[PDB]
């Protein structure tokens, strides 16, 4: 129980998360940008999203944006895997609206502990729902 979404452009970083997750329990789903997030969150809802920062197509600043603007998606809880390293970075993720931000390179330790922190936060919430 727990199924988390992986935004991640990199394939070998998009498996150290997978590893790292699933060894904790969780069951993970993988895309490279997103946009594919966007085509993946029309069919499947996941409780967690990771993203990335940079990323073809849609960006993962552009991807929370969006997903804070959608009335059933702006409840899941995103982490955004960030590097700080000038102005605009620090504007673009104060604007971006994600539930939580983790600055890369991290522990794997300080993942693991975001994810079930912001996944406890959410068991306190049927196959047909309106969208009206």
């Amino acid at each position: 129980a727990g199924e988390i979404l992986i935004v991640e452009d990199s394939p070998t970083q998009a498996e150290h998360l997978k590893h790292i997750l699933e060894e904790t329990g969780y069951q993970t789903e993988h895309v490279r940008n997103g946009r594919e997030a966007v085509r993946f969150l029309s069919l499947t809802r996941p409780d967690l999203i990771i993203s990335d920062v940079l990323m073809p197509e849609m960006d993962g600043y552009a991807l929370c944006r969006w997903l804070k603007g959608q009335p059933d998606l702006r409840t899941i809880p995103v982490i955004l895997l960030t590097i700080l390293s000038d102005p605009r970075d620090v504007v673009r993720s104060l604007e971006c609206g994600a539930d939580d931000f983790i600055t890369k390179p991290c522990k794997d330790v300080v993942l693991a502990s975001h994810v079930k922190r912001l996944l406890s936060g959410v068991k306190r919430t049927e196959s047909i729902t309106l969208a009206f």
